[PDB]
């Protein structure tokens, strides 16, 4: 059973390394704290919370990093194993590094303005990456809602309101282009844009992601407030001004009977999102752990022990 207090007696300034360490980052690299929370996201959808998207590429095993899903998209790493580096000097060979990106991905959401609370700790770290793995278990932005449902589903997380609570991760951080050329040009082979997006919307992501231009610029996924951890990701849904076809079939999907008052709650309050945001972390956080004597305390987060 994972627990809030596991490395009280072994390691207490854990949560205040980590903390330092993306405070000193955001300075230079305000979208780290985004991308710190996608990277455990990414961890956990795949063999659960046990590091292996963080291990590099070895002659056995392919990493996780080369996914659909990860490839140049997925950022972060050589962040995390700077943290990695302060923990292990002020606690050597203590803290796994899957508890580590849980740790981390807490306080970015509580730096970007979040709750905050005491992640379950007591991870382990894996043996091994998996790249197949993560790529049948990631979701894309293309999913339609039954899609998206079943993808959630296949990992443990079985409510509507892991999916829509969840989803609230892009109340900030950046997305490609690539992502939406379908919703703004031909969407689903139609020759016309999602109908779902809000026209006057549609006007601006043209002008910054117009047909035959840089699929690689990067775009706000909360048009109002892209670096801020809140609820306003729900008020844009309700507008139909969720960025990715993902976000917004959480409103708008034929199938979103369940998910629309979901929506429309964490949109009405904060402290709604907020509670049920903690609620879906944590059980995300829960996704197969590895414990006890399970797996191992990485000592380099790239790379298993020898
Ligand atoms: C429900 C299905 C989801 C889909 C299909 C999805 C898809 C995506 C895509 C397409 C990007 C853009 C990547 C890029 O352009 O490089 C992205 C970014 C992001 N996602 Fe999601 N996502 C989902 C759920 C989540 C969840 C559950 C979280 C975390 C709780 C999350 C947090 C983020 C964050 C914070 C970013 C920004 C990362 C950065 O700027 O570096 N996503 N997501
Ligand atoms: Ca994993
Ligand atoms: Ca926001």
């Amino acid at each position: 059973q994972l627990t809030p207090t596991f490395y009280d007696n072994s390691c207490p300034n854990v949560s205040n390394i980590v903390r330092d360490t993306i405070v000193n980052e955001l300075r230079s690299d305000p979208r780290i704290a985004a991308s710190i929370l996608r990277l455990h996201f990414h961890d956990c959808f795949v063999n659960g919370c046990d590091a292996s998207i963080l291990l590099d590429n070895t002659t056995s095993f392919r990493t996780e990093k080369d996914a659909f899903g990860n490839a140049n998209s997925a950022r972060g790493f050589p962040v995390i194993d700077r943290m990695k580096a302060a923990v292990e000097s002020a606690c050597p060979r203590t803290v796994s590094c899957a508890d580590l990106l849980t740790i981390a991905a807490q306080q970015s959401v509580t730096l970007a303005g979040g709750p905050s609370w005491r992640v379950p700790l007591g991870r382990r770290d894996s043996l091994q990456a998996f790249l197949d793995l993560a790529n049948a278990n990631l979701p894309a932005p293309f999913f339609t809602l039954p899609q998206l449902k079943d993808s959630f589903r296949n990992v443990g997380l079985n409510r509507s309101s892991d999916l829509v609570a969840l989803s609230g991760g892009h109340t900030f951080g950046k997305n490609q282009c690539r992502f939406i050329m379908d919703r703004l040009y031909n969407f689903s082979n139609t020759g016309l844009p999602d109908p779902t997006l809000n026209t006057t919307y549609l006007q601006t992501l043209r002008g910054l992601c117009p047909l035959n231009g840089n699929l690689s610029a990067l775009v706000d996924f909360d048009l109002r407030t892209p670096t801020i951890f809140d609820n306003k990701y729900y008020v844009n849904l309700e507008e139909q001004k969720g960025l990715i076809q993902s976000d917004q079939e959480l409103f708008s999907s034929p199938n979103a009977t369940d998910t629309i008052p979901l929506v429309r709650s964490f949109a009405n309050s904060t402290q709604t999102f907020f509670n049920a945001f903690v609620e879906a972390m944590d059980r995300m956080g829960n996704i197969t752990p590895l414990t006890g004597t399970q797996g191992q305390i990485r000592l380099n987060c790239r790379v298993v022990n020898s």
